């Protein structure tokens, strides 16, 4: 059955970008915070949250980081820091109607890094509580592996290859990564896949 009933009213696609360097910067800090709200049945994008985030420990973006992500210094200068962005997310969640206990939603990420490592690690560094809706998620690589019977090698690029999808936008742009996750999800649902929480 194409586009079966799903277990969630909405899927919240998320894919951070963070400060980085060669060798890696320490600590890393979130600089782009995108969320796509997908209709739970059709996987169509219905709303977008998108903020760049001002890094504080390493406030100047390295050449490497700007090359990797396309994010330039002017995009993070004058932005709120992560504490404020998380408060903006809460407000966005509330206005979207996602804070209703009877509206079921779940974050979807490519890998576990974003919500298993990046966000809790920075919130712990900053002394900030992590909102409970960030504590469960679907790892698309794992979902893809159940849907297709195989483990993708390199993330979104190989998942698009497996499904004959053209890449959307620029790799390592947070918002464009989110659109590819959404596109891959829509295809898995077309093939009949029912999504399930994978986080433990
Ligand atoms: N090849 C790489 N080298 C160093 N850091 C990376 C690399 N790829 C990703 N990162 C870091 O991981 C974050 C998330 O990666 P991604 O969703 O693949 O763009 C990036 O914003 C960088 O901070
Ligand atoms: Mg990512
Ligand atoms: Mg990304």
């Amino acid at each position: 059955m194409s586009f079966p009933p799903q277990r969630y009213h909405y899927f919240l696609v998320l894919d951070f970008e963070a400060t980085c360097d060669k060798p890696q910067i320490h600590p890393q800090e979130i600089i782009e915070f995108p969320i796509l709200k997908l209709n739970g049945r059709t996987m169509e994008i219905e709303s977008t949250f998108h903020m760049y985030v001002q890094p504080v420990v390493h406030p100047q973006l390295t050449p490497f980081c700007t090359e990797l992500t396309g994010i330039i210094q002017a995009m993070v200068d004058g932005q709120p820091s992560l504490q404020q962005v998380l408060e903006r997310v809460d407000e966005w969640m509330a206005k979207e109607g996602l804070l209703d206990p009877n509206v079921k939603s779940i974050f979807v990420t490519c890998g576990d890094w974003d919500l298993k490592v990046m966000l809790p690690g920075q919130c712990q560094y900053l002394g900030l509580p992590v909102a409970d809706y960030f504590k469960q998620w679907i790892n698309l690589k794992k979902a893809y592996s159940f849907a297709m019977g195989c483990w993708p090698k390199n993330g979104l690029l190989d998942m698009n290859k497996g499904l004959s999808l053209q890449h959307i936008g620029r790799p390592h742009s947070g918002i464009d990564d989110c659109k590819n996750i959404a596109n891959i999800m829509k295809t898995l649902a077309y093939r009949g896949f029912i999504f399930k929480q994978t986080s433990k």
